[PDB]
């Protein structure tokens, strides 16, 4: 069984938790705790290799160098309803070029809440900002569980790109 260290970053309240708990329980929670910053496992086969997956749902306020100096790939998540949470994106990406000391991180752009009404960031914005860091964009909805395995294994699949496993 290979393990993947996982982590969600992210601003608050863009749905990292909710997205989490989709991934394993393949149930929408309608709250989480904001203060519950906690690390999940999942067994799933992904092209015919066992993974085990363990992801740090990041929470809490501004043993977390360690999870991010260690982490072997990262989702970076906006909500498409929350422009600060896009502009964020920026600064997630800076710091964990700078833990990694690298330009060639595992990671992948999520523009979660694709069911709700109105977007106010457009998918070219978040195309163009995905095509320049070099990494995937991928749209979900934990709501509806939308693309969400394919953000999970799309970064389990830019990990092993990136190194033997
Ligand atoms: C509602 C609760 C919830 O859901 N939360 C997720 C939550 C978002 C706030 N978080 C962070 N915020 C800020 N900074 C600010 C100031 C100005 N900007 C523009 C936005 C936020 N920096 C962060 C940061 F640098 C890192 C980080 C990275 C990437 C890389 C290596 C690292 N080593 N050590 C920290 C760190 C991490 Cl992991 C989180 C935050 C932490 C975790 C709280
Ligand atoms: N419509 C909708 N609401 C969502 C989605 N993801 C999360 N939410 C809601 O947005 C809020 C913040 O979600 P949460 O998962 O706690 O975000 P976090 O603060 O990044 O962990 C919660 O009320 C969720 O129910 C989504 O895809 N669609
Ligand atoms: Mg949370």
């Amino acid at each position: 069984m290979t393990e993947y260290k996982l982590v969600v970053v992210g601003a608050c309240g863009v749905g990292k938790s909710a997205l989490t708990i989709q991934l394993i329980q393949n149930h929408f929670v309608d709250e989480y705790d904001p203060t519950i910053e906690d690390s999940y496992r999942k067994q799933v086969v992904i092209d015919g290799e066992t993974c085990l997956l363990d992801i740090l749902d990041t929470a809490g306020q501004e043993m977390r160098d360690q999870y991010m100096r260690t982490g072997e790939g990262f989702l970076c998540v906006f909500a498409i309803n929350n422009t600060k949470s896009f502009e964020d994106i920026h600064h997630y990406r800076e710091q964990i070029k700078r833990v990694k000391d690298s330009e060639d991180v595992p990671m992948v752009l999520v523009g979660n809440k694709s069911d709700l009404p109105s977007r106010t960031v457009d998918t070219k914005q978040a195309q163009d900002l995905a095509r320049s860091y070099g990494i995937p964009f991928i749209e979900t909805s934990a709501k509806t569980r939308q693309g969400v395995d394919d953000a999970f294994y799309t970064l389990v699949r830019e990990i092993r790109k990136h190194k033997e496993k």
